[PDB]
């Protein structure tokens, strides 16, 4: 998959399961168009969002719905979501892993970008 | 003030100086309206964004222009910016510090909310 | 594997490859005994450190040699290493992933603990 | 002072208060000798650890007793402590802040080194 999302829970020491993720792409008119969405698995991973054909150059936003996640575990968290915004594929196709590590009042995010 | 932003650089081990920061408040129509902005100081801090009177409950977005920061240092970064979106709630503590720790391909953010 | 180590590079947006890792276990006399060691692969991962038989209860230290890593890439880093110290297997066998995300003056570490 | 420690809590969004911190200096025989210690303040900070005269170049270890912190809050943590080991170098800036951001199964640490 050219775009994968991995989410971990820093309170539990576990994958963050059933986390909703929405991906948008910036359009020519500067609006954020819905691009793909899904939920993390029991491993904290979300694959199958897009294809190399569909995943063209652009500015992408990966919105991780952390508030909804924490509001199931009895924690009232600080953030509404964690948003990751980046230019993709502008030197040709790459594979992207967007990883996030969640706490109620904090998160960490990183990217792993590989050239197939 | 009731809102402060602190930005640190994980590559150089220092404050992130002269970083542009824009704060937006979510309007009734679900658009982001400009609220406050500035550039971080030599200590990586931006104070004076708002007052207690203006900083009412609501959803706020703090956008940190990380891409320009890295580019000015001659380093190629991943993100367009770092986004921190949160609800201000009067039931909680009264002073909010949004802190961010920057790397070219990663960032960490936390909130320190005190009375 | 009951003990895995994953290391990422926050400057490059890549796995951190060829990172030396030394694992110690606290002995009855309170000294740190060498337990296992290895290097991260091209995926940033180190598997094969131990077996479920060998990986008994104890206090373990996972030392990630971050300074040696950064001193190959032309960065003089801040830390000597990143050390992760934890009690393992004290409610029976678990599988542990120790993950670290490295920058020259900072690191993040987390654990993912699963019950097979 | 030349050495400060700041500790934050990522679960509660606040300073980590009353956390024990021990600082060690590496001796010639490769053992860790006690150097300074204290407990973080209400602002999560520990100042007054050393002076410029005593804080010579060398390898130092800052051990943060995270396990006791979490246990006092009734939360089960992963780590025994958080360790930060570094070399003090006179060629670099003169003031070192060791910051740590704590969660039960994770921590982040950074160094802010300034003049
Ligand atoms: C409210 C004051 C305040 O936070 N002061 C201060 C001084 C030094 C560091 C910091 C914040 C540090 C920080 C440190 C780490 C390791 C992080 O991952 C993040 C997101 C932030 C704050
Ligand atoms: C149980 C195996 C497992 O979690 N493997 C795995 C695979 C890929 C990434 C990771 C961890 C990523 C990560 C991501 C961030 C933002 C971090 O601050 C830290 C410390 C780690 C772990």
């Amino acid at each position: 998959c050219p775009l994968m999302v991995k989410v971990l829970d820093a309170v539990r020491g576990s994958p963050a399961i059933n986390v909703a993720v929405h991906v948008f792409r910036k359009a020519a008119d500067d609006t954020w168009e819905p691009f793909a969405s899904g939920k993390t698995s029991e491993s904290g991973e979300l694959h199958g969002l897009t294809t190399e054909e569909e995943f063209v150059e652009g500015i992408y936003k990966v919105e991780i719905d952390t508030k909804s996640y924490w509001k199931a575990l009895g924690i009232s968290p600080f953030h509404e979501h964690a948003e990751v915004v980046f230019t993709a594929n502008d030197s040709g196709p790459r594979r992207y892993t967007i990883a996030a590590l969640l706490s109620p009042y904090s998160y960490s995010t990183t990217a792993v970008v590989t050239n197939p």
